[PDB]
């Protein structure tokens, strides 16, 4: 997978499981193209995202449903969401992966960006 | 203000100055009204955004042009920009500070909500 | 003026309150001697730890109890403290802001420094 | 496979390459003892510090050189280093990772404990 994902959370000190993953594509007509989708994982990731066969050049971005998490734990979040935009392979094809921690007033996201 | 922010560069340690930040208020439609815009000053915030007056319930986009950022010190960053998006003011008027440290291919945002 | 010290709570969204913090210099036979002490304020911060003066060329290290802070909610953290260690002043005075963003399982440190 | 530690590199968007991790643990004179020892991989891990036998009830440090990683770049950093204290297996065996991301005047550290 050229594009991964790996949420945490750092109340209870796992991965956030079960969280909605929703990624967009950049269109033509400067619209979000929805691209991807699915939920993490037990280890806190998006298994089967993408190929590199769809992973084109392009403006993605990457919507982390944090709010419903949150929720679903019985804890009323600040943000809406949590967003990652991004250029992908426009240098060549590379390995993308968005690190994301997550508490209910604060996120981070850090991008790893490797030679597949 | 009830509104600010603290941005941070956390590559040379200083405040994040002269960076343009641009927030927007979820209008009936479902659409992004611009609400306030400013460039951080020297301490990294950002004076006169709003009031109580202007400063209503709604949903708030906070966007940061943390692309130009690094560009502008000649570093080429992964972020297309970082986005806050929370309801505010949904319970009585509040007091909203978010802080944001940013590196090249990180940021961290954390919000500090306070009775005014 | 010259050392603040800023304390958030990433999970509750305020000011980390009455969170002890000291601070140590290292002493020349390489151990850790105090030299600060306070607990944050309503606004989670310390600012009078040192003065211009006072605070000279060293390593200093800036020790936040967030064991101590967590556990009162009943909850169990991760870290036994956040700590911060650094050399302050090595290359001529400078003023410095260390922000602390506390969750259980993870803090963030960063630091402005100016002058 | 009980001890993790994963280091990234905020600034360049890359893991941590050989970075020097060193691991004590806290000896009954309440000093700090070596226990462990590594230099992350191409993919900024270490996995092999300890065993699911040896990884005992304790108090653990982790501790990631960061200053000579930035210092060689040619950056002048904040921090001495970024350290990690816990007690480990305190209420029965977990395994544990812990992710450290750093920039010269900023590092987060984030562990996720599992079993």
């Amino acid at each position: 997978c050229p594009l991964m994902v790996k949420v945490l959370d750092a109340v209870r000190g796992s991965p956030a499981i079960n969280v909605a993953v929703h990624v967009f594509r950049k269109a033509a007509d400067d619209t979000w193209e929805p691209f991807a989708s699915g939920k993490t994982s037990e280890s806190g990731e998006l298994h089967g995202l993408t190929t590199e066969e769809e992973f084109v050049e392009g403006i993605y971005k990457v919507e982390i449903d944090t709010k419903s998490y949150w929720k679903a734990l019985g804890i009323s979040p600040f943000h809406e969401h949590a967003e990652v935009v991004f250029t992908a392979n426009d240098s060549g094809p590379r390995r993308y992966t968005i690190y994301a921690e997550l508490s209910p007033y604060s996120y981070s996201t850090t991008a790893v960006v490797t030679n597949p």
